[PDB]
């Protein structure tokens, strides 16, 4: 039987978790009960898997599929049947997957690079125009950048987050729809439908982005284009799935570089050697290999999307001993503990060492899952890593980052993980 922490009659296992800190709570219980355990709530049971062998076993696509059972079922209210919140067997999933997969390749990022630079320059100019001793809020400015980059690169819409003191009506409306996990959802649907209507009427200009892609390219298997409602769901899906996770990545990367001076010094080395022009080029961004290893290490230590869920396709066993009823038990992957599995990663799991990714043969894959698994893995992986590398390189090109308050990490979790109350100061170089 699957290990279980305790039980308190009607209360299940909930007396052992902080409802506001689910991932961290599960980390604690994992430290107590090992690579697999089950948590009983008032209504259901969750199986939390964290050992790399069991995680790899549950990652077998023949036996397990993506589950949308809990948080994602709430996100579904406004994300609908988009890539993030649709079941694999639903038709629009593989339709949109085939349609949009080439646009998210690394070669396709060559097409988005300019727009990414646009928003990056905005961030840099903001920080350069600060008055002496003004503080910057790393998560909020990173979120400004990530939301604007996704809007511009994806459907050529400028949120202009850097022209606002309070985050955009869309992002607070989205936070209200998520803190539910109707007014707001309808306003979101209409804004997206407005951009879609602007594009379908007089769609002359070669915008060459995600919306034009969904309007032009059909699914080669079915021969069909995505319908309008699903395109709306896809645009909302890109916004939610991209901006928060990628801004969390940027914030954690800035934190780790501030707390590990050697890695920052090496990053300065690489950026100065590569970033010679005022604005980076796509080729130059790819040359920033050490920065991308810094990002890989940051995602290992604090995966901004800390979990994904699976369901069993037919009755089976894990580890040779733990049974799973078919399609009834929701398996949650505890990505931080998986990323701290010493048998797969070694002993220095808590150290910030980008050099773990120095040699692409040595990285223990299937114990490194910051972007999900298999066919339901993150379609925006290359988008996110390219954008994050660009922003980090540019910030290091222009700025000296100062830990003026001696920041003490506090991992806040909403739907994603991020540093809470993270403020620094900046100087020009
Ligand atoms: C650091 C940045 C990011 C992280 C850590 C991340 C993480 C993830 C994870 C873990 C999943 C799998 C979720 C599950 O299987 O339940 C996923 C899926 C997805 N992500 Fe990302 N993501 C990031 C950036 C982005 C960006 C930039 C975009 C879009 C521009 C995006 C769009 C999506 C979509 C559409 C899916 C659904 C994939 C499918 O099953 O078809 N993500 N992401
Ligand atoms: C930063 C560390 C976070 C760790 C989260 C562990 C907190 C939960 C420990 C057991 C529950 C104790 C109180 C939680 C609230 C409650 O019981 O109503």
């Amino acid at each position: 039987a699957i290990p279980q922490p305790k039980t308190y009659g009607p209360l299940g296992n909930l007396p052992l978790i902080d409802k506001d800190k689910p991932t961290l709570s599960f980390i604690k219980i994992a430290e107590e009960y090992g690579p697999i355990f089950q948590i009983q709530t008032l209504s259901d049971t969750i199986i939390v898997v964290s050992g790399h062998e069991l995680v790899a076993e549950v990652c077998d696509e023949t036996r397990f599929d993506k589950s949308i059972e809990g948080a994602l079922a709430k996100v579904r209210a406004f994300a609908g049947d988009g890539l993030f919140t649709s079941e694999t067997h639903e038709p629009n999933w593989k339709k949109a997957h085939n349609i949009l997969m080439p646009t998210f390749s690394q070669r396709a990022m060559k097409d988005y690079h300019a727009m990414m630079v646009d928003i990056a320059v905005q961030l840099v100019q903001k920080w350069a125009r600060l008055n002496p001793n003004e503080n910057v809020d790393v998560p909020e400015d990173m979120t400004r950048l990530t939301l604007d980059t996704i809007g511009l690169c994806g459907f050529n819409y400028r949120f202009n987050s850097f022209y606002r003191e309070t985050p955009h009506p869309f992002i607070t409306s989205m936070t209200r729809a998520l803190d539910e996990a109707q007014h707001d959802i309808q306003s979101m649907f209409s804004l997206v439908d407005n951009i879609i209507a602007e594009r379908k009427s007089s769609g002359d200009q070669e915008e060459n982005d995600l919306l034009s892609r969904m309007l032009n390219v059909p699914d080669p298997e079915t021969g069909e284009k995505l319908d309008d409602e699903n395109i709306r769901f896809q645009i909302i899906t890109f916004l939610i799935a991209g901006h928060e996770t990628t801004s969390g990545l940027l914030s954690f990367a800035i934190y780790f570089l501030l707390k590990n001076p050697d890695k920052l010094k090496k990053a300065y080395e690489e950026v100065d050697r590569v970033l010679t022009d005022p604005t980076p080029t796509y080729q130059q961004v790819m040359k920033l290999k050490y920065m991308r290893m810094i990002l890989n290490e940051s995602l290992r230590l604090w995966p901004t999307a800390p979990a994904f869920s699976l369901y069993a396709k037919e009755d089976t066993v894990i580890g040779g001993k733990y049974p799973i009823k078919k399609g009834e038990d929701r398996i949650s992957v505890l990505i931080p503990q998986l990323h701290r599995d010493k048998d797969a990663w070694g002993d220095n799991v808590e150290e910030f060492q980008p050099e773990r990714f120095e040699e692409l043969d040595k990285v223990p894959h299937h114990a490194y899952k910051p972007f999900g698994n298999g066919q339901r893995a993150c379609i925006g992986m290359q988008f996110a890593l390219h954008e994050a590398t660009l922003v980090m390189g540019m910030l290091l090109q222009h700025f000296e980052l100062i830990d003026y308050q001696n920041y003490q990490l506090d991992v806040k979790q909403t739907l994603t993980l991020k540093p809470g109350d993270f403020k620094i100061r900046i100087l020009p170089r």
